[PDB]
């Protein structure tokens, strides 16, 4: 069975996977994620490392891979994440002057997007922006351009592709009394009262065990900041007991404006946490039993 097709059936637009070339080409993965999911997000090939090696020099063979194995094989698209701290170029960290890096973001910003413009359901334009006491994180952007860099961001996202879904994304958002989760929706809310475009906040879900009932009540705070979307991204949990996928999923189907999930991976040897096995497909790509409960609570 299907858990996006499931899923679809209960309301929602997407079950989703994070993938890339390096995946779809190897074991089982290319055939799960035509059964089993209906959007993708390319993990490493469309961050700025892989995409914008040297400024202006822009590589994009990875990312067009990716793009062009969904379209081919009907599966939406999600991808990102254009302005972080992670996979970020020393020529980019390096730059002091503000102009400088402004018209740098915007061109990372606007390259992109306009190169697959059409084709993308979701930009994550913003990520990991927040301490964990809910204090902006001190990166680049913060360090060189101030707060304005975020609102920035989005304003530039939106002018290059009005069709896609602009989100901000952020872990450590999955206990509803953690200051870092009322922090963003604070933060999110005033974004959105001030006119920039954020449509959707992120949740990366990256959980140890037990976390999943928590999320019951994380996610419909991080939906009052009244994005138009709220999304489950980079989902795995430690032990991958079917007790916190349960919950995560029946979180995102109580939060109407919660479109949809999306799990770090498919099998657990290819996670990035292996030791953990925290993904729904085993070292066989054989579903295990908390794919199988979430299949059997969709229904
Ligand atoms: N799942 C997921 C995922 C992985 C990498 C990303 N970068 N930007 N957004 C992303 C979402």
């Amino acid at each position: 069975q299907s858990i996006d097709q499931l899923i679809k059936a209960r309301g929602k637009v997407y079950f989703g996977v994070a993938t890339d070339q390096n995946r779809l080409t190897t074991g089982k993965n290319a055939a799960i994620i035509k059964a089993d999911f209906g959007m993708v997000w390319p993990e490493n090939s469309m961050q700025w490392d892989a995409t914008e090696p040297s400024q202006g020099n822009f590589n994009f063979a990875g990312a067009d891979y990716l793009v062009n194995w969904a379209q081919q094989n009907g599966k939406l698209i999600g991808a990102g994440c254009l302005v972080w701290h992670n996979f970020l170029p020393s020529w980019v960290s390096s730059i002091t002057d503000k102009n400088t890096l402004i018209n740098v973001m915007k061109n990372h910003i606007t390259t992109l997007m306009t190169r697959y413009k059409g084709k993308i359901r979701t930009w994550d334009v913003v990520g990991e922006a927040f301490n964990e006491d809910g204090s902006l994180r001190q990166n680049v952007f913060l360090n060189v351009i101030g707060e304005d860099y975020i609102p920035i961001a989005f304003q530039t996202a939106r002018a290059a592709d009005p069709n896609a879904k602009l989100y901000i994304m952020d872990y450590n958002l999955d206990s509803a009394s953690y200051p870092k989760t009322q922090a963003i929706v604070n933060r999110v809310k005033q974004w959105r009262a001030a006119g920039v475009p954020i449509d959707g906040i992120g949740s990366q879900m990256h959980l140890s065990a037990g976390q999943g009932a928590g999320v019951l009540q994380a996610l419909p705070l991080l939906a009052s900041a009244g994005t138009p979307e709220v999304s489950i991204l980079m989902l795995d949990v430690a032990g991958a007991s079917p007790t916190d996928y349960v919950n995560v999923v029946n979180a995102c189907l109580n939060v109407q404006s919660c479109v949809g999930i999306t799990v770090m991976g498919v099998a657990d040897p290819d996670s990035a946490f292996a030791s953990s096995t925290p993904l729904l497909f085993d070292g066989n790509f054989n579903p295990k039993p908390a794919y199988n409960a979430i299949v059997q609570d969709l229904q």
